[PDB]
């Protein structure tokens, strides 16, 4: 994730140019290649039409070329990427928001779990790592920088997620598909044993604890989901297959043809086609910036985050079910308990 | 289902490129009989105009060429295609979402549904068999693929998911709608034996039980409801018509004419149209997209897996409400007990 | 409602265009005979042109023909049309799952209300004929079709909806407004006196039904918004006007000229205008399934079964609270007690 | 609010024409004005060309009509305006949506706030009094026409809403902000007042009245907010802007020029033209909509009825928790005890 | 905050037009320099163009401008910016709707949290305090307007939000990311106390308690998230390079040319060019309402209000938990005890 809401927070005289600068997480980082290739191309034809071509090649080329100028407008390049790029940002926006976080069931396992000696550490440390490695196994399953550094349970294990009777109980497990879920389930009995033992003081509690869990299951398992139902690999066909089309298509028509033909718009030769990779620019970057938010967990520069997410929720809970629980400032009156540096419409 | 997400985890160089080679899922294995008949009739159409008819009739097919080139613009291919393709395309995660699953039901049956015994396994085991056959009813209701595997009720009673005497229960009801539902009064008349029985403790945990169910069977009746409910049968008419109409015009329209006649913007002839079939591959595979997804419990290569769904999700209920009921491990010190491979803009 | 989900199953070759057969909820029954007077007014224009208009007035209708013709593009058909369609069609799919259904309550008063005896049985019907009632009034005051079918409350009463002496408490409420939410009160008043009778044995049951009862009923009230808040006039009628102002403007500059004048673009006299027959059809269409969809509660082909849906409904919540309620197959082992026809994008 | 509903109901052969009649609510009533001058000022404009300019200065005037005529396009009147009036409109159903109504918590309270005698009518009545005042005060604040309806909170004690004493409690607390949130504490107050008494007779019965009282307050707060929190003015600004400069532009280039001078798309001279007026009609009449819709408390024709809904609040909660409060009829056998006028697509 | 509503609440004859004239808030406010800016580089360039090139220069530079002219449109402004600003009005709405609000956990707090005495009072004040001080925290983090009201921890406790002691826990706190949410662990900390003492007199108000606080939690959490969560930068700089390389295509092609040179489209000289002026005035003000909206807790205009929305809430709490807590007036009789200044469609 490359973050810049300060650099915004008001509409400055220079306000979105001074982004413009910026090389991580950048435009010119994933499409600079593709434009030097581009640019490879056009020239090598144009260093071919100069100095290659015959005068009845040179003709027949600027007869294609006034051809695939005119039509190439009909590949719906606008159409099919304006759907393809709101879907990708659509669902890029949903993964985010289905990242599970602890933070509701810390709050509740501080509020609900109870007991300042060593089995109520325990059990509140042990309830906000099983959702931690739920949250580990789900990502690992769907991250691709979670896998590499999670590459074996053995890894997973060796970072205190899972201990070495919970990995034999998590190997022994009979089943072929992802068991991501298999932590909820070791919550839910744990939360019942709590709940039976009295460390769970009412129904209402283990009700909430449950309810708090199954909210955070169902954000690992929306990950899941968005892991395996990809978009339409026809659309993703589509979409490529016309941009290559119609900036091959543009390669052959932004060729600038010999002023002295008299061709109708041809008048002026720049060289370099400056519109064309422009249009380049903004077409080919609205298709990789689809690309780079298409599977929102790999290693991209504006990728998430989900090892320091993975860090930052597991010392966060530990704090909060550890040493902040039935840890309180003595009940203090505030300062205007005696008492800077809109109504409405019709008012 | 086809799944590329990890081949696009990172926007690499040549990122979707590498996608254009699979065949299964693919744009071309959806449209390449469309191509190659429409490729058929605009060769037929121009072997005619080129060996067949006289100078006269010539004259006549280039005017009326010339016609049908500056006005099948008309049709409004783009606005009805992007207004059905968009509704399909959101009916079509909607009702990926709306596939019941028992990850919810199953973590709250381990943690509320109690006894090691056989009279608790049973219980649990019922619960969850009577979500998945719930899920079986309707799936085979609305999926041709469970349809095919599950072809009468027999089978589903041969492949456990219900009892002769259930068989003999659902059968005797006098209903002449479908009894999807049947499952679920079955699930909370058990939920309420089991909580009479004690085997469910507490009040609250029978109402997450309730609540939990009552979600279940809400995505199982709207999965019903979008079999029923199809799209308007005249937006499917007038795009299929729109389309149509567009590349006939366009198989006039979009032939080559002897440059001999100077005719303006007729002076290249290429023989085979590019720019049409690039444009036909297009909307076609639009259109032949929006054909894939407006039912995906078909058996489409992009079609939802709803029997690796169903062998799933009966495997992991069954396993995390028999097997892994009240089977911890016992309590241990984690790692960072005594403690690889941001805070806001204005800070 | 047309339903085709089972012919769209799969993407076959001729997947479409076996839909174009399809009379019964189709856009030629919708549109046949607008399309007819549409015709109708241009050969009558074409006429007048050909056999009664002199030379001058030939020249001067030639004239304003050419102008109609490239001035009608400034209506902007597409733009409002689209609008209006994408509201209309949103607020059809929220109006349908604004449609009230027993199914939760059902099972909620199976598991909840209590009671082999006449009296639970007396209990559970009640409140759930209380929510079917709630769901006929509501429709009959806003579906055609229900008060077609339930002219009166007298209806109402003889088809068991309504009792003599609820019709007696209904009609001697004073209230000047619609009175739908009234069963709702009274299954509330019976769900607490059943709680205080003890055939609700808890308070979480009652609190449970009385959430479901309000899901329900907020459906109904949802329903009855939507009727009264219509989509705004002032869109329809600047839609309407577009559409015939559009056409109107088609009809004269769609005229086809002499082509013995040599006025540009005009060699060909086809005599009946297809791409502008073509062109009325698809925005003609767009308008009329717009107007279908704008109240789908009325008797058109495509519109809600709301009467089978009434049917359905009572018949189910009598089934599932009346004869299924306690009927349970003794809990027997399934078929794998003992044990046809993905794990992530990282593995 | 114009409800034309019913008219809709079924897509007939004139189904929208005849909404072309209406004045109430209609384009007509809302744009006739702004039609008049938009005609106005063309006409002075093309008296001025016609009977006032020299030769020389009508040649300068069709120069500057043919150039403001190409290039008025360059106003990007229609993404502007389509932009505005999606937000606008998504806005105007969300505000509907806001508007708090009793009908939840009159259920609520007529099940759970018991009581045949004076007391309990006194709760039941003045729970749903306060929600009526909750909802009474943010209409005001936000609503020009229940504003002048409760010019002052006089007005609001007068009409039954607030008691005297309530009125003094109202006055008496410090604070500078709207207090529609007052009614609201006191609703709190008074539920738990009646639990303590033991009216409420459970703690769930409790939870549920606190959840709808917070789901009701919730709507009042978004009303406020959406009062609050206009639409950008930048965007008002800019649409009113392109608007306006749109039309000056037409006004100049939509001149009939003199067809004797031979300018390219100038032979025929209609007077008055009819194209740019429709063109000013659907485009000012889609941003005269969006004034209509942008503030919908206010008093024009297609404005909520906020007083109707008012007072169809107030007289519905009041029989709901008044008269039909444990009034039910005696238990009576339905017409079905002992038994008018689809089951899937794989089936 | 710009507040309008008042002024639109019906739609006038002069409607949008009297909005024109403020200045606060508005695009004149947030263009003008860049308005000036590009009207001087237009200048210069006409200037230039007029009296420093020579005749062959000059004929070089119109050939330059008729091509820049023709082809400036392939740069796709209008798409990317169109998907741009939607991106960034979702988010804009959806970071308002995000912020937390007391209302529903002051009103929960004063039905719940009991005792007129003084531990009473400093229960509930702690409790709203507890949730402030979480708002202030986040905002803070998120706010550069609420960051220069609060630069240090220090303002924070001087302003009454945070104790010292509370201070000293919150500073010997171990962790590196934002502890926002340790006020919410107090929060929940504090509940459990409440409700072990007595205060709280039931476990299903402790319950509702935790779940409104997790919705306050959770509602500060999307704040935080959608700081974090910037909109991808390659959106942000593919805009402003659009825009930019636009408007710079236009500063070259839409010069006016010397009218004797006969080139066609040139014909009036009107030396400021308007239509370039007005197009640049509606596609940099669509960018800089962007550039406002993107980070909406700035100190633009019509940015949000966050100190004042801080100030209001601190104090709408302490009121409502503080002096309305159990001040209700005796309950009376109100007006209509004994009883101004629609049905349905098939009705
Ligand atoms: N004929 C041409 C038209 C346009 C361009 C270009 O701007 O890239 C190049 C050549
Ligand atoms: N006249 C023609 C115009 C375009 C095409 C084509 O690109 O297919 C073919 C013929
Ligand atoms: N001049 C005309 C242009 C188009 C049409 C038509 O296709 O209907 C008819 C006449
Ligand atoms: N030159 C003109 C072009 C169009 C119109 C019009 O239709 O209003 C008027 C004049
Ligand atoms: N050639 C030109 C075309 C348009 C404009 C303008 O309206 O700004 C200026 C010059
Ligand atoms: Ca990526
Ligand atoms: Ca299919
Ligand atoms: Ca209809
Ligand atoms: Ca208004
Ligand atoms: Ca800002
Ligand atoms: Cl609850």
């Amino acid at each position: 994730t490359v973050t810049y809401t300060a650099r915004v927070a008001n509409a400055r005289f220079g306000g979105f140019s001074q982004l413009l600068l910026l090389w991580r997480g950048s435009i010119y980082k994933l499409l600079w290649r593709e434009l030097l290739c581009f640019l490879g191309f056009y020239m090598a034809l144009s260093a071919a039409y100069r100095f290659v071509l015959t005068e009845g090649q040179k003709r027949y080329f600027e007869k294609l070329v006034i051809y695939c100028d005119q039509y190439a407008s009909l590949i719906p390049v606008s159409f099919v990427l304006g759907f393809y790029v709101t879907l990708v940002v659509n669902r890029w926006w949903s993964q985010y928001l289905c990242m599970p976080l602890p933070d509701a069931l810390m709050c509740v396992v501080a509020g609900t779990v109870h007991g300042r000696d060593d089995r109520g550490r325990l059990y509140r440390r042990t309830l906000m790592r099983y959702a931690g490695l739920s949250a580990v196994l789900i990502l690992r399953s769907v991250s691709t920088a979670v896998f590499k550094r999670f590459p074996t349970i053995d890894h997973v294990v060796e970072a205190g997620f899972m201990t070495r009777e919970e990995r034999k109980k998590f190997e022994n497990l009979n089943s072929s598909y992802n068991k991501y879920w298999v932590p909820c389930v070791w919550f839910s009995n744990l939360a019942a044993q709590a709940r039976r033992e009295g460390r769970i003081r009412d129904n209402s509690a283990l009700k909430l604890l449950l309810e708090e869990l199954n909210v955070f299951r169902g954000k690992c398992g929306m990950l899941f989901h968005y892991d395996w139902i990809s978009v339409p690999l026809v659309y993703t066909q589509v979409v490529t297959i016309a941009l290559y089309s119609y900036f091959l298509a543009c390669l052959i028509g932004r060729q600038f043809l010999d002023p002295a033909q008299g061709y109708k718009d041809h008048d002026l030769d720049l060289c370099v086609p400056i519109f064309t990779l422009l249009q380049f620019f903004f077409y080919a970057g609205w298709l990789k910036v689809a690309e780079q938010l298409i599977n929102p967990f790999g290693e991209d520069d504006d990728d998430f985050e989900t090892n320091f997410l993975i860090d930052r929720n597991f010392q966060v809970s530990m704090l909060a079910v550890d040493e902040m629980y039935d840890d309180l400032a003595v009940l203090e009156k505030d300062l205007y308990w005696d008492a800077y540096t809109f109504q409405g419409s019709t008012f």
